[PDB]
């Protein structure tokens, strides 16, 4: 099944460089990680093999 | 960009669930998340806003 994540909270994030995020998913695991650029705080990230 | 990491460990992969990994993301930086199910050591999974 799909893995997706809740932006909860943006940690860190310079310009042109992803930012450090909380996430949580949904069992309800929080944990930090990097994210896309743009993603705001409510944003859905899906963790996806490439 | 792209932001993706490389699966160093699966830590606890129980059957038809989504296993825990470590992975390490292209800057170095290796933190726990939750990948798809099937995912292996030496795969790569990509954190993409939906």
């Amino acid at each position: 099944k799909k893995v997706v994540a809740r932006v909860e909270e943006i940690l860190h994030d310079p310009g042109r460089t992803a930012p450090v995020a909380r996430v949580k998913f949904e069992d309800g695991t929080k944990k930090l990680i990097i994210a896309p650029e743009g993603v705001k705080v409510g944003d859905v990230v899906e963790v996806k093999k490439v």
